[PDB]
């Protein structure tokens, strides 16, 4: 594939549409807000919209290595404000995907170069849970420290500003922590859904005692 | 509207069809070697980039913020694209804006909106830089081509770091594109200001300047 | 010196204050809520205490590479933002020094490494006033691209949602730009003083139009 | 408004120096790369120059709140490159204090805005010693604290890749956790002297196990 074979592509299927629908295009323009916020990793594995069947026009996307949500980057921050306050989505979902490229690199640690410092947010909830892990065996410890950085995003994510303005003004949003495998591409909820500030707490501390077992 | 059970509905069914059409599909994930190209967009994804290239899932690694911005010390979309290039040798990165953007729309307005207002005084910086430019356009004619001035502009910031000038550096076959593509036909324009190198990238972005004047 | 000078020197010194002046300590233990806001450079050739004789308790400093305030930059703006919300600052200061090694590097261009990105804010700045600089005598541009950074930084700082929010609720905060020399030690005042966003808007075009003379 | 008192200060200061002493500005003059990185508080409640006896030009400063050293904060992050790499600085500092106002708001929690959001790396600490805490009387607590976070930032600092990456190719730089109380000003030595990637672990566990008795 060149960048002339992806350009072809898309007159092509610019064309189709209309042929089809030509009214497609003009239905996007006036396809309202986006109501639900997606957070994942820039692996992609799986497009969202293939996942959940959402069309163009109501997802708003930010993807970055491993689907983290740092207290202090402004660019995840940025979305999550800018959705949350001026679009008003009512559902954030941080879904993470087992075999992650990123969340395994920060386990092995190889010198990557400048990702290793960004990783380092991932290791830090590996050895924040190295009791937990140390009870399963070690095969399923790189698919459960992925389920574990999902949980503890949402929780950061419930911790920032943003969240905590909006759920002490009453406006209703819901953070949900999701992961699909490559295996099957089966949506598995971890069961982190939180709708407020008490929710989130009990949530996550539900979440990681409920894998102890 | 559309609620979390029916996304998680659309995935089990989706899920299960697969298995029946093509089982080996998911195998196919796996096999699918490293990406091969970057995309960095909008979070307003108003098309998601699958459908506009005709790109499958595996052969691209996403980033999307608001506006699709490339800040010189915006660590985020920098551990992306450093993963991306250092890492998984992405051999062409294409940076996508859409004519319609929020984003660059809300930085003309200058509305308060909130955090999210510092993100885009990115925007407005690439305004008052090219004042003299929007100033020559009838007043219809500027907040699109404002939408093509910040693509390019943070194809040119992408050059400029380090990750980018070491790979080039040393050698390594990486290229920049700027494209752009409007809700009235989703079909893509080449802002033209393809880089191979250093000495490229200011070519073309001093070739593109001078075309829009 | 060493390390165990550095210890040493503390002992005798805290000593030295108990004997002297006890008092030294009462001051410091009183609540002595800072009224300026110190935003400088990391090189701190002169500290800003000996530069103002300010007393301990008195000044809330930031210091990063060649004195910026970048819009996304988490770190000076949540300074920004705890000085002038919560401490409630009356005066911010930002202050750069003639013969910076950042801005001196950012023009020479030299592979430093990671600290490249964040020295190219100050390369924009360089072209941007790409007029101004021509215009002038070789050997004092360098000094000029010293003070016209800090004019930039000032600009942007009154830019920020928390400058913007607090000048637009009424609170007196008002930002200063000022450089010293190593040859003397002599704060020159660049005549951009801002209390509100008119004022922030042409100080800064006039502090440019003087300098074009 | 004071401006104009610092500002004749500033101007006192200088001639009196320049009359009596024109070699102090003949030093400062001379080009003397700092041998120390001094990361501290933005409180500064003692300057550092104070406490340590250290004279203009040996010292490069980076200041924020509570003195943190973030995995992902590039303005922190390029002072330290910039320090290790291009002046080759012999030893960093981390110094905290007792009393310090952001170490308070993190376990407070009041809401103070965009500010509390940096402060919720502080509150990580808090909740990860939970136990250490938990068995002192809740009047050793916050000065705990004080000295966990400085000994976290430390054990951020030896991981991030500008040390591990110094470290690797034989340059010789040291980490050092250190506090001082406004009673006293005396630097207490927390002993999580670093020189090397195994001497970071073992310093950091051996704090943390002292503080347990
Ligand atoms: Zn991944
Ligand atoms: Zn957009
Ligand atoms: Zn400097
Ligand atoms: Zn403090």
């Amino acid at each position: 594939k060149d960048i002339d074979t992806l350009i072809s592509n898309n007159a092509l299927w610019s064309k189709m549409l209309v042929e089809e629908d030509p009214g497609f295009f003009e239905k996007l323009a006036q396809a309202q807000k986006p109501r639900f916020l997606w957070i994942g990793c820039s692996d992609s594995r799986v497009p969202a919209e293939r996942l959940t069947g959402l069309e163009p026009g109501e997802l708003f996307v930010h993807r970055n290595v491993a689907n983290l949500v740092i207290h202090t980057d402004l660019n995840c921050l940025s979305v999550v404000q800018y959705a949350v306050d001026v679009l008003e989505v009512e559902h954030i979902i941080i879904c993470g995907h087992y075999g992650c490229g990123g969340v395994q690199a920060a386990v092995e640690n190889p010198e990557l170069g400048l990702i290793n410092n960004w990783l380092l947010h991932i290791r830090d909830i590996w050895f924040k849970h190295s009791s937990l892990l140390g009870e399963m065996p070690q095969e399923r410890r790189l698919d459960t420290l992925c389920e574990l950085n999902v949980m503890e995003q949402v929780y950061n994510l419930g911790h920032s500003t943003i969240m905590q303005s909006a759920w002490k003004r009453g406006q209703k949003v819901t953070i949900h922590g999701w992961a699909y495998g490559i295996h099957d591409g089966l949506l598995r909820d971890l069961d982190v859904t939180a709708t407020n500030r008490e929710t989130l707490e009990q949530r996550y501390r539900h979440g990681i005692s409920n894998l102890k077992l």
